[PDB]
């Protein structure tokens, strides 16, 4: 012998030998990709699936055995949600999630983290990872930040881009290379009420300003598939949304690659958003709207089936879609090879040494030192053995004995460093007690493995955070005086309390968006008493995304943000407090002082009558951008060379950094553009260049800067994307805080 | 002539007549709207100004003088800002805000207090207010939600319809009319993070699905006047908007009346919004757009001029405008009699009986009992001594007893009448506000109505703020103050019951006075907690221009009154409430969250949500639309619709029973719900259709006649039109708005 099988045969030509061959029932079912863990059988068998995702390592084998045992063999796309790492293989490297990688502002880095992640999904024999997330952070109520890369769309757009590139590698013709996937476009992160998949209330305008710009990018970059998002936008589920499906992805940016529904998009037409009234009249709607495959809607299968025989629409809309699939694994040569799992290849590369040196330093360099009012470095700062990188520090001059009391309910939680997204998180049922204790450094065992052979390290649970309860729901702990009163006594007998605070799963994820954004349970009172013992306290917050902090907090001698920072994550935050590494981090989203103040991202749109509100400054607690190291770093002297410019050329600037302190540095300086005055209403700046500069102490350096006049743009009425003419400003800095910017002036002319 | 002069002569040739013999700055000049209080003698004279706002009764004379001593002497339009009364007249009827009459449900109320301040207004010499508000209260941190009626469209397009008819009478030659104006069109009410006139994202479908259906509404019944938004919408400002100016205003809706902008909107373009580089591009910009007045920018002036001079606008542009703004004067008889103030028809008619009743009526059925654990009526209810206004009599059982009013607002009658009255800021020639015997504080109340042998007493409990310069103007929240609390503790501790008065003042409301957290500021959560612990009942009453989240000890008080700004006349009723003298008759017109982060929290939310709850605290409102108690129990029983089958001409027809199964009469609100079972698009999961107010006398059933037109059974599809779509509906009926209090019976539309 048959053509189909035939590699010196054209694909194309392959495509339609096969096509010809099948029955609308297998072909209706190659659009299929069905829920593994409901069983494998009768998904390939019976339903006539295309794709399986959620499965197990057990499954991955008997999947392969039941194609043999079809009609036309055609095998399957394996899928899996590889989020940051591969989540639900047990023993796999975990990285920290999207959103601490967004904090080393380290595109070569998270490439790296998507590389070693697909050398380890293949050899389990995946295919296809739903990554990276491009939704924009916009409202902290909602679950899935911890998934995003922050609130800056430039930003976004680089790590996205540094993901699909490391994830794909050489093409689909490279064996540890994988599908990438675009998800959740778009705009899935700013719906009403911060909600999972509420109405998004977003414009044509708005969806092009803020959201569209990482798909542009990645869909231009070659990213193998998208998946379309769950939220009705505008009235429209984004499954049959013909202006996004038609006129923007496919017609303005001519994508070509296949598209996927989200989970039950088909189905959730009838019975979440009641726009059909049944399954039959949902699947017709999404066959005209040019879908590929469909994500676990099993009664697509008869709904499309019945769809075609009442001519709703026609067979010839189903070949279309299954032409595509099939191209698409008949250029991955699986009709070849279908890529099974190799356990001598598994051995080899997962959770290799390698692979988890990349994890840390990922765990490192996202780090954000947040506060400080120089109790850090600790004791002055330690040096390890001479003779041995790594291993225990040394008792420093100054301090021969110290005693470190590591206290709260994320200081020693192997689950909560690692997020959603990864290990028991729960949408695997094959990994009950998730990942391997032992692969994870937790802080409590960072501190005990680092902390000076004259030292010692106590440990105190000090507080939880909630239990569950039926109406399914959280219940908050309590503030427990017996708990509260042992991590007080800890702390009285040590010279420094860490207190780990956060969240956790329940508090986290889809379906689970938060109001209050406040530490939940008995955390803020355990952090009102340790500050009260006058044993100085650092706050080390391991939460999903970012929360308001009690004043006990903004008290305490320190802050460290940490996001979920993976299995070497507690080695990093040990090293950071006691001035092993220096800080690198950069925040790349906004912490607000109250779910009120939102917005608190950086780039407002102008226009306000006022600055603040009544009982509140519209200051943000920290801003994109902000972060501190162990010296200081003075910014002067912003020049622009030339100040005038045509539409074509590249706006260059110079600016001086001098580290004036004591302990080196890498610093991130931050560009940021203002367009003066602007047709329709716009932010009043964007960030759209950024720079690693590193510094000795003492050392002093003049950094060149630039960013083409052509990345200059706003989305105009008509939803144009335009340089428009006029006057501009390059603000420069450590920061998006506007007290921390020099500014320079620059003209574009027509 | 002089045809101008000559009333023989038909609209048009006059208009005609005088265009031509005016200048080019005399034509400008009439296209504005100045501050008087800035000085009225440049205005008239340099300017040539066609209107003033903000004129105090010296400037109205002073303003009739000036007219006659110019060349052609037109008659200016005087117009204020005549919000819920005669805001700025010294002393006029101040009636409660729009958000407190709203609470009584009533149309035909609200038409007579209209009218009774059009009455008032007019023996001033105003011609025109700035008067109904058709915003829509969907966030709660909006500074203006006082001045909205509500959060529902149908409720606030029944009230405005209302307003609009008692303003303006007869017509232009109506004595006691005067002018409407449909306030801020459109979409200002719901701007980014609830803050004053930041960005709408507001696209075409949410506003003609949530705000246009009242503007629509009175436009269509003749509302004289219209006013555009400060806000810019989707990146346009509503002055240059046009799309929203031209397609809809004038074109969908065909509307002839007059256009004047908000207060500087043509000059906020170029400092605020920044999307015009100078005052002549936006005053050009003004002029395309099809403006008539433009408010307080008085560089629109030589803008205009210039912008003529220079050909960025023809001077037929201005002439078509100036022909509109004269064509209004000359159909008002403003050239054969302006209008002017008359001293004894002021004496005659301002704070007279008559208006003093309407105001009554308006404070007793606007209070919205919110919980009642069977405190109230206090001592099971008093009587009057068969004397409708004297003091009640002393119960059976109960001969001296002993209240004590408590609490920041229990005794200040400047907060008791709200933003827009008296000294809230905007007049300068009150600066005491109005004469302090007008108006009856809760205080005032109990003093009054306590029988002889009871006795009343004071304790202002907590401050609220004070103000300090920013800490690079600025509220400071009171702290707690133990010597305070004490003083009103022990007032408690030496009485039967203690009613406390909280909520917020104007230094927390209004315009650029958003707020984040919507808590009670200062020490009143400290005198709440405080009195509850007692063990004296504790009746709370809000005073407070919009619903605020209530603390723990509010929600275990024994009672809770909602009075949003009861005008002059509130604390009679707040006092004739808790003593039983009236039956409590208000119902929600919006709803109150229970945290600023669980938004949105209005009733008519639409579909889709992945969950019900946050994962920190439900998503259900502190208190929902439509709800509020009696002193009684009504039970709803058999709802019918009558005949399921319906065509696009019919009414829906249904049926319900009520039975006050309790002691005391009622005024029941029965409200109607529709529900659009499955939609071509998401929309709510139901809207207020119609309501129905009914008398039951104890022990007395009822079955009422409901009624909803077919054509009022709409939604907003994909393309924008709002259209009935054919399906299954259901009718869901009972005293508010919360699922588990609605009876349900569905009805067909073919
Ligand atoms: O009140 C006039 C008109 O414009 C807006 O209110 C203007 C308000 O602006 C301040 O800058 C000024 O100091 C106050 O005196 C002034 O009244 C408002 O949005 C409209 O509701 C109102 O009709
Ligand atoms: O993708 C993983 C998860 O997606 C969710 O929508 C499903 O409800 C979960 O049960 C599923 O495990
Ligand atoms: O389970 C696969 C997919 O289901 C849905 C989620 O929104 C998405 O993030 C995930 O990748
Ligand atoms: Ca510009
Ligand atoms: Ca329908």
């Amino acid at each position: 012998t048959l053509p189909y099988l035939d590699p010196a045969v054209p694909v194309a030509d392959r495509v339609e030998d096969l096509l010809a061959r099948m029955t609308l029932p297998e072909k209706v079912g190659q659009m299929l990709q069905l829920d593994a863990r409901d069983g494998v059988g009768p998904a390939v068998l019976e339903k006539h699936a295309g794709s399986l995702l959620h499965t197990s390592p057990e499954n991955v084998l008997a999947a392969h055995e039941l194609t043999g045992r079809t009609r036309l063999r055609i095998p399957l796309l394996l899928a899996e949600d590889c989020i940051h790492g591969h989540s639900f293989w047990v023993g796999a490297t975990i990285f920290p999630t999207q959103l601490g990688m967004a904090a080393t502002w380290d595109p070569a880095l998270v490439e790296q983290v998507a590389h070693a992640t697909a050398v380890e999904v293949a050899a389990t024999g995946v295919h296809w990872t739903f990554s990276p997330v491009l939704c924009i952070a916009r409202d902290l109520r909602w679950g899935r930040v911890d998934e995003t890369f922050g609130e800056d769309p430039f930003l976004i757009g680089e790590l996205a881009s540094a993901m699909v590139r490391g994830y794909q590698g050489d093409g689909l013709s490279d064996p540890t290379g994988i599908l990438a996937t675009a998800k959740h476009f778009a705009g899935y992160s700013e719906t009403q009420g911060g909600r999972d998949a509420s109405e998004a209330d977003i414009s044509q305008r708005k969806l092009r300003s803020w959201f569209l710009p990482p798909f542009e990018r990645v869909a231009r970059e070659g990213c193998a598939t998208f998946m379309l998002g769950y939220q009705s936008m505008d009235g429209v589920p984004v499954t049959v949304n013909g202006w996004l499906l038609d006129d923007v992805l496919r017609g303005e940016w001519g994508y070509t690659g296949t598209l996927v529904t989200d989970w039950d998009n088909v189905g959730r037409m009838v019975w979440e958003q009641h726009i059909q009234p049944d399954y039959v009249h949902a699947s017709a709607a999404a066959v005209r709207a040019g879908n590929d495959m469909v994500m676990t809607t099993p009664r697509f299968f008869e709904g499309a089936l019945e769809a075609v025989d009442r001519g709703l629409v026609e067979e010839a809309a189903i070949d279309a879609a299954v032409r595509r699939i099939l191209t698409l694994k008949f250029r991955l040569g699986l009709f070849e090879d279908p890529r099974r799992p190799d356990v001598a290849r598994q051995q080899a590369v997962i959770a290799s040494a390698e692979h988890a040196a990349v994890n840390l330093e990922v765990a490192r360099r996202s780090l954000v030192l947040l506060t400080n009012d120089g109790t850090l470095p600790f004791a002055g700062g330690l040096d390890r053995a001479a003779g041995t990188p790594d291993g225990r520090a040394l008792a420093p001059a100054g301090a021969p004995a110290r005693t470190i009391a590591v206290v709260g309910p994320n200081a020693d939680d192997d689950h909560t460093q690692l997020g959603d997204w990864a290990g028991a998180s729960g949408q695997a049922d094959w990994l009950p007690d998730g990942h391997p204790r032992e692969m994870t450094t937790t802080v409590l065992d960072g501190f005990r493995a680092l902390a000076p052979e004259g030292w010692a390290v106590t440990h105190a649970r000090g507080a939880d955070i909630l239990t569950l309860a039926p109406d399914q729901v959280v219940v908050p702990a309590a503030p427990d005086d017996a708990l509260i009163a042992e991590a007080v006594a800890a702390a009285r007998d040590a010279d420094l309390a860490v207190a780990v605070v956060g969240d956790r799963i329940e508090l986290v994820g889809e379906g689970r968006s938060t109001a209050t954004l406040e530490l939940v349970g008995g955390q803020v009172a355990l952090l009102d008493a340790l500050v009260a013992t006058g044993t100085p306290v650092v706050v080390v917050v391991v939460a999903s995304k970012p929360l308001v902090l009690p004043p006990s907090a903004h008290a305490a001698a320190a802050v460290v943000w940490a996001a979920n920072p993976g299995m070497r994550g507690g080695q990093a935050v040990a090293e950071l407090v006691l001035g092993l590494i220096e800080p690198e981090g950069r925040l790349p989203i906004s912490f607000a002082r109250h779910a009120g103040q939102q917005p608190t991202y950086y780039n407002v749109v102008r226009g306000q009558h006022g600055v603040r509100y009544a009982d509140l400054t519209q200051s943000p607690a920290f801003a994109f951008g902000e972060g501190l190291s162990y010296t200081t770093v003075e910014y002067a002297d912003l020049r622009v060379l030339g100040t005038e410019h045509g539409p074509d050329d590249v706006v260059r600037a110079e600016v001086t950094l001098t580290n004036t302190g004591s302990r080196p540095v890498r610093e991130t300086v931050q560009v940021y553009v203002s367009d003066t005055v602007t047709s329709v209403t716009w932010a009043e700046k964007e960030l759209k260049a950024y720079r690693k500069v590193d510094l000795a102490p003492g050392e002093s350096a003049t950094v060149g800067l630039e960013v083409p006049v052509a990345d200059c743009t706003l989305v105009d009425a008509h939803g144009r994307r335009v340089v428009e003419p006029g006057e501009f400003e390059l603000r420069v800095g450590p920061s998006s805080r506007e007290d921390a910017l020099l500014r320079a002036s620059f003209t574009v002319a027509g």
